[PDB]
């Protein structure tokens, strides 16, 4: 909500309280999403100041407060800052910002701290829209990722670059995104995956108009995707994955947006196992929007993964019912 | 404070900074409230959106930031989300919400993560006011508590239900609240307390009008109340407790609200000890309200617990002086 | 930003998103500021309510959310409440507040949880301006510090008092600040430093007017300053330090504020080493203010510490580039 706006600066204090429960058989150890209370909330701010007609400053922070912990020792589990960055936008030259932000590969997609696919720290991002204002519909972004040596291999990263180009024409959109980066000493000391460099690229198509939203991506990865062998308690990254994502949605005027999606991600050459599906499921769900501030929804994960998945990846279904308020 | 209100949605960003110190002899190990700086702050939001004339959406989050930690490793100690839930209210049919919220037994009372007495995660709560609008003054609430297997027995819980009925007539109010729930494998592996089910019920009376506020509850519990044997460093729950709470207050027009309260809680059949007082004290205090945003107060705990309390419960007094700002 | 102001109470919700990176050679283990992403954000509130013409209530909370952690286990590292206190201000009698706040020695200075130099918990602070309104330009503050026995010597403290007097006349300002406090059992069990009392005093001069800002402090300490012997992995406090701080700045009308500063802090009688520089560096930097909400800057630390610093204090340079948004 725009809580402030005077003298050219406007702040937006936003957030939401989400009542959310997951239903999966057993102890949700072997299911898709786990089982139980998954209630949580979000708080964040988006500032933007008009330095002058062409120049704009801006920043944004976003936190995630879990709502299913005891007020005990485990009180903090799951909490974290998702975003934190300040930047400038100048006329038609483009924009630049640095901080914790989204990797450029995510730029095309209808994991966190996973190189260029989700949110990561230390990224300087440049973005240009309409090709310096010369080509309506042509945008691009390049990104520099500062090395991040964490106490954990899954959480670390070496220096890298990435970029993405996308062209949008009348509800239509096409996107290409690629990234490469070094792997830390620790990432390399890991038991699964082999290489001193990690890459992630994905392309995408989308039709976004007329209450309709279809989208289809295809991409791959090298030593970027995190995988764990539940049997051996072994971890590392997949040598190679091939990922497919499909999404079809339709928004009814009353507030019903039914969704159908399919996702498959399969590892290749996994040291010891060979080929293994990491993710495989359909997803049926419906969201109902009372208005812009309130909504409820039931997602249904029809897990396709079988019980003899070498990695030990779960094969059970999960049903997610949630009620959402937001400002 | 109502920071937002446009297009039928209004947000209330609230909170407070509390300068608070506790005075108790020794190292406050053996006193009632501990000794020292107990300064802390609170931040939270309450949203509410009018989906239409009869339908209302709403959500609320509340955090607790301790103000007495170093900016060091212990920086986070005590912090936690107290509340997090979204719900809907429809005409006279009642309301429903899910998330971290208050147990229904608390519904009658002028511990957290303790079944139905304080705040707990994963509760779906239904509440009806004025009996579908047919009986002014008659309300009720039923509550479903999702199992919560935590790493800690004191923090865990099995499935359960609870409900409460209350009737309020002209400053008068009567309340009945009951709850029962399963106990987790871990809760049962505990050394104190025996049963595979936990119950908590309490009833209450109150006179709330004319600058006066009297109130008196009485209740009991089975394997619900957490107790620790400071000697044996043993923990578990009390087999049976009988709890009494008394409160008398009077608000002077200038801003002085003097208070007198008495609280006694006594365990029964404690494996090994027999009967033992868990809590026993009078409480004299006075709050002074400068206005709705500022206030100060001195509470005085006249601990009745004696020095030969088998559990090792503290017997010292405590004086609490605090200054409060709030928006 | 003043988000609220009705019925005599006004809240200011403030904060900022800071993109910030540090450039230092090697693994920044031996440099001045460390190396890498140092992005972070801040959120805080300052309330103030007019109880009546002369009486004012107020409170303030301030948190620090790191923006360079993974959303993993290390998610919380660095986060903490910096401030948390409520107080009252009465006519010309002065003001009093209690909570986590700034030590009075900091009162003169153009470490946290370090007695009276930075922020500390449990301080009751009294402040008088213009000598009960009788002497324009004469202010003073006395401060009581509640004992703070933490699990860590560096983070603990015994009872103490401190005070400061300062006189400001037309861009000119002079300041004296002194403090003394007991040292905890643990602080005394430490291998470096000897005494059962800690003192910190510093004096200061400043010229603040005409786009100019010069300032110069001088002070000392006894068993107050924390020091670590990187070789022996020994820690404790310095027996004696002599600290000098110098700052010259000039604000150009366009938004350029170039700065020059020098800081030297040298320990004395360090058990085993003798005299050792703790801090020694010049600092060249320039801040550029687009407006009151946006800014960018490059600081350059010209570390003077040599490579043969007995404590093992770093000798490398560091360059800090940061972009700031704030409301
Ligand atoms: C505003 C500061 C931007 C700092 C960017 C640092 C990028 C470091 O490595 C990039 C490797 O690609
Ligand atoms: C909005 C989701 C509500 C989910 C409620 C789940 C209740 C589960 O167990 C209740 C046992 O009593
Ligand atoms: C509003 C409460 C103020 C409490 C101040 C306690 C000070 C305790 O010790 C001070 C030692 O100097």
């Amino acid at each position: 909500a725009e809580i402030y706006n005077k003298d050219g600066n406007k702040v937006d204090l936003y957030g939401k309280a989400v009542g959310l429960h997951y239903f999966s058989k057993g102890n949700g150890e072997n299911s898709y999403g786990g089982n139980g209370d998954m209630t949580y909330a979000r708080l964040g701010f988006k500032g933007e100041t008009q330095i002058n007609s062409d120049l704009t400053g801006y920043g944004q922070w976003e936190y995630n407060f879990q709502g299913n912990n005891s007020e005990g020792a485990d009180a903090q589990t799951g909490n974290k800052t998702r975003l934190a960055f300040a930047g400038l936008k100048y006329a038609d030259v483009g924009s630049f910002d640095y901080g914790r932000n989204y990797g450029v590969v995510y730029d095309a997609l209808p994991y966190s701290d996973d190189f260029f696919v989700g949110r990561v720290g230390g990224v300087a991002t440049y973005r240009n829209s309409n090709f310096f204002g010369l080509v309506d519909g042509l945008n691009f972004a390049v990104q520099y990722l500062g090395k991040n040596e964490r106490d954990t291999a899954r959480r670390s990263n070496g220096d890298g670059v990435g970029g993405s180009i996308s062209y949008e024409y009348e509800g239509f959109g096409i996107v290409g995104a690629y990234g490469a980066a070094d792997r830390t000493n620790l990432q390399e000391a890991q038991p699964l995956g082999n290489g001193k460099k990690a890459e992630q690229w994905a392309t995408g198509l989308k039709y976004d108009a007329n209450n309709i939203y279809l989208a289809a991506n295809y991409g791959e990865t090298r030593n970027a995707t995190p995988i764990t062998n539940k049997f051996t308690n072994t971890s590392g990254f997949a040598n190679k994955t091939q990922d497919v994502l499909l999404v079809a949605q339709y928004q009814f005027d009353f507030g019903l947006r039914p969704s159908i999606a399919y996702t498959k991600s399969k590892a290749k050459d996994v040291e010891g196992i060979g080929d293994v599906d990491l993710v495989n499921y359909f997803e049926v769900g419906a969201t109902y929007y009372f208005n812009k501030n309130m909504s409820t929804y039931v997602d249904y994960i029809i897990n396709q993964i079988d019980s003899d998945n070498k990695l030990g990846v779960g094969s059970d279904d999960t049903v997610a019912v949630g009620i959402v308020y937001q400002f």
